[PDB]
C-alpha cells in the first residue's frame, strides 16, 4: 500500500524541505499551500495516513484545523510542526516536533507513521 502524506505548511521554504525528505522516505505527498487549500480539500483526509500541519498558518489557526479533521469519519495521524510549547485532545493522534528542528528528527518521526 502507498503511505499517503498531506503537508499543510504556508513557508515555501520549509514546504519544500519536508517535501524532499517525505520523497526520500518514500511518502506520496498532497502539499496545501495554506489552510484555504487544506479546506477545500477536507474530503480528501480519509485516504490521508498521515498530516503533516504548520501550529502557524496565517489563514487557519491550529485548533480550527484539528477541528476539521475531526469532523472526518477517517482521521490521519497528525504531525504538528510548532515554535512555542501541546493541545489538548481525546484522540489520541496528535504528535508534534518542535522548529528549529534536526533533519533525523523530521525523518524519524515520518518513519514513525509509517505502515504496516
Amino acid at each position: 500500500q502507498p503511505f499517503r502524506v498531506t503537508l499543510v505548511e504556508d513557508e515555501p521554504s520549509h514546504a519544500t524541505l519536508i517535501q524532499y525528505h517525505l520523497n526520500q522516505l518514500g511518502a506520496e505527498v498532497t502539499v496545501h499551500p495554506s489552510g484555504s487549500a487544506f479546506f477545500q480539500h477536507r474530503s480528501q483526509l480519509s485516504t490521508c495516513d498521515l498530516l503533516i500541519v504548520s501550529d502557524q498558518l496565517v489563514d487557519l489557526s491550529i485548533f480550527s484545523l484539528l477541528d476539521i479533521v475531526k469532523e472526518q469519519t477517517k482521521q490521519p495521524s497528525v504531525l504538528i510542526l510548532t515554535t512555542g510549547r501541546l493541545i489538548e485532545s481525546s484522540e489520541h493522534n496528535l504528535s508534534y516536533l518542535q522548529k528549529p528542528f534536526a533533519i533525523s528528527e523530521l525523518r524519524a518521526a515520518i518513519d514513525y507513521h509509517k505502515p504496516s
